[PDB]
């Protein structure tokens, strides 16, 4: 049912790309938008749980932590991406999550201790993975040193039955400053038989939404997932313009509190967004706060956080055996 043709995209980004942050990017105008990588061997230990006092499906781990936590409003658009380097375990974590994502991504990216190097075992872990779910299947893949390269494993690729690919146009061996290659994009997309997203525009590209469509006529792709640029201010996908990073960062921030989001992770998500600005006032109050309600307060919204955490709390009440 996900199509992948013609679309925004959220680009996957561990840490940055939890519940919060998905919303946000969903309220802005993105299509899709996927989770952070999260590991196939700890994903098998978690147990799916219903969570009706935030309304939330949680996959919660033997230490009780969240792993990775969803809900109806993304049912239909976010993409699950894991690292794994074994096709039965792969297939056993997608049937986990299936009913509660629009699709299942591979990150080639990731280890067989980068997949993308072992066609073979690619091709073995993503057939498996069409074969055995209901759900597209996609991988994001780094560049290869040589143009022909590329486009073989690409091929190989394709052929396993994947929905699309995403293609981060920079080779492994260079950081984010060196120019992304918008040739090898286009090379891939003639070449291939279904949908390309391009990605790696952030920054040289992509300062404001119309860069966006620009950076898809130079690759010639079918779509453009962002990732850097979104980190910064995920209005970035708002067709009508940026909004003021104000509105963004108490938006975030609301939905932190009312998802039960670890305070650690809000505060990691906040300082990306204030990279500039780390020393304005709300920058300098942020790095003081060691709880979500102090981060609250350092932006003005400690009467929202208290009200928020009564409501949470009521809602337990009302969801408990004694109200029976
Ligand atoms: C903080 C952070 C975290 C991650 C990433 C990046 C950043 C900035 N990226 C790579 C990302 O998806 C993307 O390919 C690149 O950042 C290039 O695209 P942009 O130019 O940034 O839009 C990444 N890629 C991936 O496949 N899975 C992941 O979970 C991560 N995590």
């Amino acid at each position: 049912s996900l199509c992948y043709h013609n679309k925004l995209i959220l680009a996957p980004m561990v840490r940055v790309g939890t519940l919060p942050m998905r919303l946000l990017a969903l309220d802005y105008g993105a299509d899709i938008v996927y989770c952070e990588e999260l590991i196939d061997l700890k994903m098998i230990q978690c147990k799916r749980v219903v969570n009706e006092v935030l309304s939330t499906v949680d996959f919660v781990a033997p230490d009780d932590r969240v792993v990775f936590r969803t809900c109806e409003r993304e049912q239909n658009r976010v993409v699950f991406q894991m690292g794994t380097s074994d096709a039965e375990r792969a297939l056993a974590v997608a049937r986990l999550v299936e009913n509660d994502v629009a699709g299942i991504d591979v990150n080639m990216g990731c280890p067989k201790q980068a997949l993308l190097s072992d066609p073979d075992k690619i091709e073995k872990i993503l057939s498996t993975l069409v074969k055995g779910t209901r759900r597209p299947v996609t991988c994001k893949i780094r560049i290869l040193p040589s143009l022909e390269d590329t486009l073989s494993l690409v091929k190989r690729i394709e052929r396993t039955g994947i929905a699309a690919i995403a293609v981060h146009g920079r080779k492994r061996e260079e950081r984010p400053q060196h120019p992304v290659s918008c040739e090898v994009i286009k090379a891939i997309a003639d070449t291939l038989s279904i949908p390309v997203i391009a990605n790696g525009g952030s920054h040289d590209h992509i300062q404001q939404y119309s860069d966006i469509e620009d950076f898809r006529q130079a690759t010639a792709a079918s779509s453009v997932m962002v990732a850097r640029a979104a980190m910064w201010n995920p209005s970035i996908f708002l067709k009508e313009g940026l909004r003021p990073l104000e509105e963004v960062m108490q938006k975030y921030i609301r939905y932190a509190v009312q998802y039960d989001n670890h305070y650690t992770n809000t505060k990691y998500c906040l300082c990306q967004m204030l990279r500039e600005q780390l020393e304005s006032p709300q920058g300098r109050l942020l790095h003081a706060a060691q709880s979500s309600r102090e981060i609250c307060e350092a932006f003005g919204l400690g009467a929202f956080y208290e009200e928020t955490t009564q409501e949470l709390d009521a809602q337990q009440a009302r969801l408990s055996a004694k109200t029976s």
